[PDB]
């Protein structure tokens, strides 16, 4: 025998997965734990590879590894992707030959008793005549792939391997490494629920335990209910970083203090550091990223008037439509005004106070110079990193930049067009949700492109329209002194007022730039200016 | 307990990118990995391309920490050349008009 039939996975390394091991070890591998004797008389062969695809660093070779020691296997023999490629002709297909070598002559001297060797690869997407197909020019040869499926089924046979591939995007994979016969075998690897949380966590942090230095202070249910999507890596840094900030801590107050050697000695690291840490230090990649939420909201959110109010409760409306409903699993709406009407803002607003798992917000900020294929391929990415989990949001941020859109012409980049119009059309996989929250100044062009009809709702975000949400709009903000403030409301009496919050703001700090005296007649002056109507 | 030795290497980028380059990156990785546990190991080295070493090198516990040095500064400037003239002045040949 090679393991009992129940197996065991716990304790020893892997945390939250154990139905993927019995899964695994169910549908695959059950030719190996048979008695042997009617393994050969029924005349069966053992499957020749297995696939696992899932997210980055979620616990993907520890499986690999315990898998290979669990049967008997010797040392496995790892290799990494693109590490396997050369400018040379006729060199990057040497490099897969000189993997197979002692596995060959291991059965040619002894043929049909030799043991099993383990041959794990990674990031096996990089060798592949697939990835030309999207655009640019990149062909890999092409001939890379068909000097490994000929030595793992050609015209000689080996029957003393297992070769066990991972791979990150499995929408690459070449079609001709996946027939029955050759890796044969898929499966996936997501992130880690509640459960999982918990045991990662107690087993990451036995040691500190097991000499009394952790404090009794810190619990575990806690910190496994505040992290939330977090993959393993992301624990491990986070106990690491607690326990290098308790240290720092520790040193520096027992040497700014001539403390006694009682607790000089002890090095008690508390629940303080856990929590400076998380909320400092540890910053996920697929959860909420609370840091630049200041970078939009700088000025917090005024009510000057009604409309606030029902654009917020409209947001949550639908935010709990696509939160508990069925038959309907994906949400959009528009968000449209005049320029200078604080858009941004209450999108970000309005996506905050979902206390959604996800959120993510992809504006044209961070695409400055960027070929039309890479605003593709950005938006594809961030769209994937997207339908990972149970419930998300994500935002556009201005939808007549990314399209590069000029009055003169007119012209503008059909490519990212034509993506998004099939991106917003595109459910997730079966039992997740998502939501979607756009923005605009022109909606008339995104009307004749044929782009409303794809969106299911629409906002309208009004601008300042009377005298009356001015003055209550400056009380809130706080300026004038309250006494140049009466003769403003004489002036602004006439209520033709047609003006932006932003550009408000703007000419209420330029106008703050003289003496006590001319500075109202210089406001009335710029207000006066501006003062264009519908 | 034993002190700390400090190696320093210079131009990495060289020899991390025909196969004699993995090779000889793995071998000067096998000591730090932790199979020869070596637990005094300072390794400063140098180099004018990060884009041309192997990010390995610089995976968690492997280089870690990186810094760069700039410009020699206007202020930085002015007091290597005060050190320089100090050094000079040690015997009043310098003329006082410079
Ligand atoms: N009630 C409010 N609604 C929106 N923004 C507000 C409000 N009160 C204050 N602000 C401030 O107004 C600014 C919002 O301007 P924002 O960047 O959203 O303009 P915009 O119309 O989206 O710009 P553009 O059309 O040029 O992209 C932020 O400083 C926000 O703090
Ligand atoms: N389920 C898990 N339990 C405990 N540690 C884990 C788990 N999953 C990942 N890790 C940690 O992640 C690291 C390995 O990451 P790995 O899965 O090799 O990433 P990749 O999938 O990119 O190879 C290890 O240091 C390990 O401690
Ligand atoms: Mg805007």
């Amino acid at each position: 025998s090679i393991i009992n039939p129940d197996w065991n996975f716990e304790k020893m390394g892997i945390g939250g997965l154990d139905k993927e091991f019995s899964d695994i070890f169910r549908r695959a591998f059950a030719s190996r734990v048979f008695p042997p004797e009617i393994v050969e008389q029924m005349g069966c062969k053992h499957v020749k590879g297995i696939l696992l695809y899932g997210p980055p660093g979620c616990g993907k070779t520890l499986l690999a590894r315990q898998i290979g020691k669990m049967l008997n296997a010797r040392e496995p023999k790892v290799v990494n992707g693109p590490e396997i490629l050369n400018k040379y002709v006729g060199e990057s297909e040497a490099n897969i030959r000189k993997l197979f070598a002692d596995a060959e002559e291991e059965q040619r001297r002894l043929g049909a008793n030799s043991g099993l060797h383990i041959i794990i690869f990674d990031e096996i997407d990089a060798i592949c005549k697939q990835r030309g197909s999207m655009a640019g020019s990149t062909g890999v040869h092409d001939t890379v792939v068909n000097q490994l499926l000929s030595k793992i089924d050609g015209v000689e046979q080996l029957n003393n391997i297992l070769v066990i591939g991972m791979t990150n995007r499995p929408d690459l994979i070449d079609e001709a490494l996946l027939r029955p016969g050759r890796l044969e075998v898929k499966m996936e690897i997501g992130l880690p629920d509640e459960k999982g949380r918990l045991q990662i966590l107690h087993i990451h942090t036995a040691r500190m335990r097991g000499h009394q230095l952790l404090s009794a202070d810190v619990d575990i249910k806690e910190l496994a209910v505040e992290t939330k999507n977090f993959s393993g890596a992301e624990l491990e840094g986070l106990v690491r970083a607690a326990q290098s900030t308790a240290m720092n801590r520790h040193i520096k107050a027992s040497t700014k203090v001539e403390v006694d050697m009682e607790k000089a000695e002890s090095l008690q690291v508390t629940r303080g550091d856990f929590l400076a840490s998380l909320e400092n230090d540890i910053k996920p990649a697929f959860g909420t990223n609370q840091e630049d939420y200041a970078s939009y909201i700088m000025n917090g959110i005024i009510k000057w008037g009604d409309p606030v109010t029902r654009v917020l409760d409209d947001g949550e409306l639908l935010v709990q439509q696509t939160k508990n409903s069925d038959r309907t699993p994906l949400v959009s709406v528009l968000l449209e005004g005049p320029p200078h009407s604080g858009k941004t803002a209450l999108a970000a607003k309005i996506a905050e106070e979902s206390n959604f798992p996800f959120i993510k917000i992809c504006s044209p900020d961070k695409m400055i110079g960027f070929s039309e294929t890479a605003k593709c391929q950005a938006m594809k990415k961030i769209f994937d990193d997207a339908y990972k989990s149970q419930l998300s949001c994500v935002v556009v941020d201005d939808i007549e930049r990314l399209l590069d859109y000029v009055p003169i012409g007119p012209r503008f980049s059909n490519l990212v067009l034509q993506a998004l119009l099939v991106l917003l059309k595109k459910a997730p996989p079966q039992g997740r949700k998502l939501l979607i929250i756009g923005t605009t100044s022109r909606k008339d062009v995104l009307q004749e492109m044929e782009m409303l009809n794809a969106f299911s709702t629409t906002i309208h975000v009004p601008n300042i329209a009377t005298g009356e949400q001015l003055l209550e709009a400056l009380e809130l903000l706080g300026n004038f002194k309250d006494k140049e403030r009466t003769t403003i409301a004489q002036q602004v009496k006439g209520k033709k007022v047609w003006i932006g919050i932003k550009k408000l703001l703007m000419l209420i700090e330029m106008s703050l730039q003289m003496d006590p005296e001319y500075r109202v007649r210089k406001f009335l002056a710029l207000l006066r200016e501006e003062g264009a109507s519908p």
